[PDB]
């Protein structure tokens, strides 16, 4: 199938820095024959190949590639200079979910349940592919112009046949066993239900150390506040054993997770076509 010719960099009029990851910046750029604005991940090949990043920048690049779902950042193109990679990613313009958390402050019941939908519901379609995130967070949960979803970051990602991410929201299995799979983003999830309720991150404390201390003897609480129905939501999916996770495959997948009483008004069927509620 003839597809279109290699984009190059001086197709595009580079702008503002959007973000940095850890061999990476992503760059807001406008493509010149069609007006699109595009956030383009700049990789550079001698610092990929020097810290032995080039199975991960080819695993990134490669889920990314296999993703087809509003909820999940898109890769439009990849091209390269003599220095450096290009990939060409959905440009989310609300920015990240953690500007809002620290904005508004935390979620009232309705953007709670629908922002957590979203969530379950990305979720379902990564884990119905094989594939598991490994380092979820707000930062990841970008908004784009509509105010919907769109999650971002593949480059910690894992593809069902390592890595440790961010302290705040590592289940306890990785802390242990030095193992992942789709029970590591469940724990997460429950992290962020968390947060969007109460306006923090469950386990917190003064360095890395402390919170890995109390991640594994879950040595959290919850605020006088917090919706019941959340509240219930969390404790099934703070669960240490993971494999007593609401939502796992020993806990019989997506069905009891999108079934419990906290997404009783949710229609799971067409998220993407709802308004999204007012922050
Ligand atoms: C760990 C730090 C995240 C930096 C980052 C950002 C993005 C990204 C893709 N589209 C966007 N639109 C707006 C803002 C940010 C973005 N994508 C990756 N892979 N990484």
């Amino acid at each position: 199938p003839p597809q279109p010719r290699k984009k190059r960099p001086e197709d595009f009029k580079f702008g503002k820095i959007l973000g940095e990851g850890s061999f990476s910046t992503v760059v807001l750029a406008r493509e010149l024959a069609t007006s699109r604005e595009y956030a383009i991940k700049i990789l550079e090949k001698r610092h990929i190949i020097k810290e032995n990043k080039v199975p991960y920048v080819t695993r990134e690049r490669d889920v990314m590639s296999r993703l087809d779902h509003p909820f999940f950042v898109k890769l439009y193109f990849t091209f390269q200079d003599d220095e450096k990679l290009y990939f060409g990613l959905s440009y989310a313009k609300n920015g990240e979910l953690l500007k809002y958390i620290r904005k508004i402050g935390s979620f009232d019941e309705t953007c709670t349940r629908f922002y957590t939908a979203e969530i379950v519901s990305a979720l379902e379609y990564l884990h119905g592919k094989g594939i598991i995130h490994r380092d979820l967070k707000p930062e990841n949960i970008l908004l784009n112009e509509d105010m919907h979803i769109q999650i971002t970051d593949f480059g910690t990602a894992k593809v069902l046949s390592s890595f440790v991410g961010t302290a705040q929201y590592v289940s306890p299995e990785l802390l242990t066993e030095k193992s992942a799979c789709k029970s590591s983003d469940l724990w997460a999830l429950g992290c962020i239900i968390y947060q969007l309720v109460a306006g923090l991150p469950p386990f917190r404390a003064g360095n890395e150390y402390l919170i890995f201390q109390k991640i594994i003897k879950l040595e959290y609480d919850f605020p006088e506040k917090f919706f019941p129905k959340a509240r219930d939501l969390v404790e099934k999916l703070l669960v240490l054993d993971a494999t007593k996770r609401l939502g796992c495959e020993e806990m019989e997948g997506y069905g009891p997770l999108k079934a419990h009483p906290f997404f009783e008004s949710v229609t799971w069927e067409n998220l993407h076509q709802q308004t999204p509620p007012k922050l």
